[PDB]
Order: structure tokens, then C-alpha cells, then sequence
């Protein structure tokens, strides 16, 4: 809906560079 919603993506986001952060030190 366009606001609150984003907030996941946003979180996919992170935890995705958070992951390859955690990987590829």
C-alpha cells in the first residue's frame, strides 16, 4: 500500500547486504 509496506523491501534490502557482508568479509 504504498508506504508501510515498503518497509519489508527495505529490510530485504539490508539483510541482503548484510548477508553478503557476513560472506564476503
Amino acid at each position: 500500500y504504498m508506504l508501510f509496506t515498503m518497509i519489508f523491501v527495505i529490510s530485504s534490502i539490508i539483510i541482503t547486504v548484510v548477508v553478503i557482508n557476513t560472506h564476503h568479509r
